[PDB]
This record gives C-alpha cells, structure tokens and sequence, in this order.
C-alpha cells in the first residue's frame, strides 16, 4: 500500500482573479478549499486555501496518462499498483488585487509555483504581471504557467495567447518555463500538469540540521480540509517548516509573542510552550519538516492560540537567540513600475514619513519610514518582527488608489 508521509514540497497557485486557481486545486486533489456561499456574498475569497495529494505513477503506463494521484492505475487501463513518488500540497493564494498581502503572505510558504493564465482573457492582467514579479522577487522560480479554460476557446485563440506568454517570458528568468494548456473544470489535460510538477518542481534540498523556523498561518487565515480531532491537549499552531525539524515534547516558544501593556508602555513577550502533537491532515507524525502546512498541538489554551493579541509569526525552539524588533533596516531596492496597478504608473521613490507595508516571512507588517539614505531605509513598525536571520528579504508595498501595491524588496539588516 502506500505509506502516509507528510507533503514534502509546497506548490503556490497564483494568478489574476476568477482565472480558476481554486478550481485547478480540485482538479488535483478533489479538495474544493474555499466556502462556495463566502465567496459568494464577498464576492471572493480572502483566506489562503490548502490541499494534499499523493503522487504515483503507473510503470506499465504511457505518460503522461500513468501519472496518478490516488492509488490506483485503471485510468490508465492498467490493474497493477502504481509506485509511489512522493506527497505534495497546495498554497492556493487569492488573485484579487486588493488580497496582494495575503498572497505575499503565502508566497513565504511556496518551493515551486503555478500561475494560472485563463485563456479567455486578454495576457497579461495585472495580477498575473504582479503575482509573476512577486515569484521572481522572492524566488520561487520554479515555475509552471498553465493556460487554463482551454474548452472555451478556439486552437487559434490559445495558440495566439500562447505567443503573447512567450514573448511575455522571453529574455527573463522565466524563459524555459513550460506552458500547459488545460481545464481545471472539465480536467483536461491534469496528467500532463502532474508530469510537468514531477519534472519542473523537483523536492528541494533540506538541510535537516539547520535551526527549526515554521512560519505561522493563523487558523482564521486559512481554509484546510476537514479535520478528525481538533486536538484535546490544547490550541493548535498551524504554518510551515522552513527550515529544520520539529519533534514532539520539544520546547518551542511563539514570536514576537503576546502583547503586553503595562505602565502605558506596550512590549510583546515571547510565548514559550511545547509540542503535544504533530499533524499533517489527520494524520499524527512524531516529527514535522518542511512542506506542507503543519498542526502544531500546543498545551497552550486555545483562547491565546487563536487570540488578536497573539502576534503569533514564527515558532521556533525555545533557545533560539531571535531578535524582535520595532525599527528596522532595509537595504531595498525598487520596482521601475508599478507592475500591479491598471494604469502605467513608475513607482516614486520612497520619502521620509510615508507608510509602507512590509511582508516578512508570512506576517505583514505597516511602518513609518523614519530614514531614507540612499539604498537604506529605517522603518519604524507598528509591531515588531521576529527575524530569524541576516538573510531575510522583505517585500515593500505603498498605497496606491486604495490597494496596497507591491513596489519593492530589501534585505532586513541586523
Ligand atoms: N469554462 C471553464 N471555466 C472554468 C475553468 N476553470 C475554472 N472555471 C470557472 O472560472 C471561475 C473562477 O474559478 P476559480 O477556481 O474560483 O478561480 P480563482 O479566483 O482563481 O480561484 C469559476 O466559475 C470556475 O468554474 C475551465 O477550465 N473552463
Ligand atoms: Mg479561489
Ligand atoms: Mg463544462
Ligand atoms: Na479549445
């Protein structure tokens, strides 16, 4: 049979609104992440969605029909056992062009991503541009385009979008990125996706003895399939592992932790704690690693676990020397334009006193720009950020028109 293992890779799935990223999720997984009657009303979806699946492929099988994602091989006319190849899991990030946070906020969790193109719209909508620079800008470069809505149009409507995505991607890091036609509603053409993420989004490399990082995604934040338990011995933390492994019974504290005013002045003091128990959909591990979105069982009462002042952004061990900070460097670099707007607009250079919003790690963050020196900024947070090394890029957004647009990144300094 096939072993039940945690996903060991995360697959972003971005893209334009309505252009079908949650539909293209069904289509692998059978998981519907977001609630039909919301989206309805709000009139989209604002929670990032989530799904699992495993990976198989039928040895006696043609390709790409002998890639599967149940244990079974008949769709492919075959009664043997298909091999068992991994299990992967879904980042389904919101289109909408005011959700640009949240899907930066996903991004932080991605090893690979998706854009998904519908074929029946003029290439390309702002957020594809947007989404697309925010891949490269914080480096999920292995990348799959598929074009989707295929059944919509003609051969020579998608071959002519076809052209324009190449051109589109000519002369950038984006270049050999393969171009998958398919439709997600009907399933047309998944095998050939599945094929393309066993070749395009390889697992990643996990040195499995850096220190242990999960960035967190608040339970309020996220749509996940149905759970068996919500656990006993406690709140529950979800979010991914970065880096390192978590095991059960370790110490483990919450940062930047809880908010604490106390004689007028506000601190947030880190939440120590210890791990009950690991989980990856119902499933119970003694470990966690890198990929997929984790359950952290805490001993933690459920309401602080799931409390507005938790500023809950990354666990790590209990240990762990981790600056938390209310004023930050950023060695920052600008966008020439603003990729994400409708009209043609140059990004302005940053000016002393404006707000910007930071997205570090999975959190987001609104400061004051205190300092502006040549490529350094100085930002003053509303709340601080737990940074958990001298490697972390942040991504930079300005208001514009009333959305929040993405115009630059840096390097947080300490
Ligand atoms: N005709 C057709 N419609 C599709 C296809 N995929 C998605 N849709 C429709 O496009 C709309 C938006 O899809 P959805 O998955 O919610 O897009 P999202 O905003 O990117 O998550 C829904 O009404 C889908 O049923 C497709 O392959 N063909
Ligand atoms: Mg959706
Ligand atoms: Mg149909
Ligand atoms: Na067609």
């Amino acid at each position: 049979a096939w072993p039940k293992v945690q996903p060991e890779v995360n697959i972003g799935v971005v893209g334009h609104v309505d252009h079908g990223k949650t539909t293209l999720v069904q289509a692998i997984t059978g998981i519907w992440t977001s609630k039909h009657s919301e989206e309805l009303k709000r009139g989209m979806t604002i929670k990032l969605g989530y799904a699992e699946t495993n990976i198989g492929v039928c040895e006696s099988c043609k390709k790409p029909e002998a890639y599967v994602t149940e244990p079974s091989c008949k769709s492919c006319g075959s009664d043997d056992e298909p091999k068992f190849l991994r299990r992967i899991s879904f980042i389904d990030a919101p289109g909408h062009e005011v959700l640009m946070a949240t899907m930066l906020s996903g991004a932080a969790l991605m090893d690979g991503a998706i854009l998904v193109v519908a074929a029946n719209e003029p290439f390309p909508q702002p957020q594809t541009r947007e989404h697309f620079v925010a891949l490269g800008i914080i480096g999920v470069k292995n990348l799959i385009i598929v074009q989707n809505k295929v059944d919509v149009v003609s051969k020579e409507e998608a071959l002519s979008q076809y052209r324009q995505i190449k051109q589109f991607t000519k002369g950038t890091w984006a270049e050999n990125v393969p171009i998958i036609p398919v439709s997600a509603l009907h399933k047309i053409n998944i095998d050939s996706l599945i094929e393309g993420i066993e070749e395009y989004i390889k697992t990643p490399y996990r040195d499995l003895s850096q220190k242990p990082v999960m960035l967190v995604i608040r339970s309020f934040d996220v749509n996940k399939p149905g759970t068996q338990f919500n656990e006993l011995k406690g709140g529950v933390i979800g979010g991914s592992i970065i880096q390192g492994l978590f095991k059960v019974d370790q110490e483990i504290k919450v940062l930047p932790g809880l908010r604490v005013e106390k004689q007028g002045k506000v601190s947030y003091e880190p939440i120590f704690t210890k791990i009950s128990s690991i989980r990856f959909g119902d499933e119970e591990f003694k470990e966690a690693k890198p990929g997929g979105l984790v359950a952290i069982g805490t001993y933690l009462d459920p309401s602080l676990t799931k409390a507005d002042n938790l500023l809950g952004s990354i666990i790590t061990l209990a240990d762990a020397e981790v600056p938390v900070l209310w004023n930050i460097r950023i060695k920052y670099n600008l966008l020439e334009r603003v990729v994400g707007a409708k009209e043609m607009l140059k990004v302005d250079p940053i000016r002393a006193k404006e707000t910007l919003m930071l997205s570090v790690g999975s959190s987001t963050t609104l400061g004051i720009v205190t300092s502006v020196k040549k490529d350094e900024i100085e930002v003053e947070l509303r709340r601080p950020v737990a940074v958990w090394s001298n490697n972390i890029r942040t991504v930079i957004s300005r208001q514009i028109a009333g959305r929040w647009r993405m115009i630059g990144w840096g390097l947080v300094e300490i």
